[PDB]
DNA sequence: AGCACGCTGTGTATATAATAGCTATGGAACGTTCGGTTGTACATA
């Protein structure tokens, strides 16, 4: 995004990732790391701590934390105090979290300059329209059962793979593909996951995957 | 009938013209047959 945008030419621009870990060289240049990567206190490999203290003895001047509702959590608020800069920016669509961390970005990164309506700019074309709905699928008679007796933990993995959640999400898929849509399936639990696209034949994504 | 002797043809040398037929002898080509597990975050009960 940032080579098509603008006119950063590509010499300057160095991805620190879990794949490469070059650094520019060049005078000035760009680094696009994650907090994962340059949060980490205890083990550091020997590729990626020349990197890290590369990062940290430049004083770099400006700093984007894409996904600022993470920057408050126990361990990702180190890098803001470690890495030396003078601008701090946050960009994130939603600035919620459930403990009350939210707060915290006030001394971290500063205050709130700017917010923006979801239906203005909907409405202006900016962002598509989306008719959100709530199915209800009654769980069937032999499932339910269980669920009573079972207990928090386990109901969960019950109350997912329930047939007419299957039933429905097949009849919706069919229908959506008929009209030449994409459909996305999201879904937490990974076994669930594995179990409806081995069943519909369709590719599937989690946290084990390589990039 | 075998051996000695006389007679007769053949070969070798020389020149020469005529003629047709085969032989060498170089020159050129083509065809056949041998040398994955650990450890730490993060988000939620």
């Amino acid at each position: 995004q940032f080579l098509q945008w603008c006119t950063l030419q590509p010499e300057n621009c160095a991805v620190f990732t879990s794949d490469n870990k070059e650094m520019f060289q060049t005078e000035s240049g760009l680094v696009v790391s994650t907090y994962s990567m340059v949060a980490n206190t205890r083990n550091r490999s020997h590729d990626s701590q020349k990197v890290m203290d590369f990062l940290t003895g430049r004083e770099w001047g400006f700093i984007i934390l894409d996904e600022v509702h993470v920057v408050p959590a126990a361990m990702f608020r180190r890098v803001v105090s470690t890495i030396a800069a003078h601008a701090k920016l946050g960009l994130t669509a939603t600035l919620v979290r459930e403990d009350d961390k939210i707060g915290d970005l006030n001394f971290l990164i500063g205050p709130k300059l700017y917010e923006a309506n979801w239906m203005e700019l909907s409405q202006k074309g900016h962002i598509a329209n989306v008719q959100c709905a709530e199915v209800w699928c009654p769980m069937t008679a032999e499932f339910y059962q269980e669920y009573l007796r079972e207990t928090a933990r386990k109901r969960m993995l019950l109350y997912i793979m329930n047939p007419t959640k299957f039933q429905a999400c097949q009849f919706l898929i069919q229908y959506h593909e008929r009209r030449g849509d994409k459909i996305i399936v999201f879904s937490d639990n990974v076994y669930a996951l594995q179990e409806y696209a081995l069943k519909m034949g369709k590719p599937f994504i989690y946290g084990s995957t390589p990039q």
